[PDB]
């Protein structure tokens, strides 16, 4: 699953993922985290 | 709630707390972190 600290984060990891790259070159762009969860911690809710 | 940097934190922190002391004082001992929410974030999971 993938975790953002902001809508902008949100919105770039998701971008980013159109193009078929990967979950951890998009989290890198976007500052997010990728967790295997069903739920994100308080600190990259998004 | 407590949110601890790490395992050495919480058990400062559950250590001071048997003093009496209270959760800003064992907080500021420990590094820990006393939220208003029902889970911590990433960066002090413990």
């Amino acid at each position: 699953k993938s975790c953002c600290p902001s809508t902008t984060g949100r919105n770039i990891y998701n971008t980013c993922r159109l193009t078929g790259s990967s979950r951890e070159t998009c989290a890198k762009l976007s500052g997010c985290k990728i967790i295997s969860a069903s739920t994100c911690p308080s600190n990259y809710p998004k």
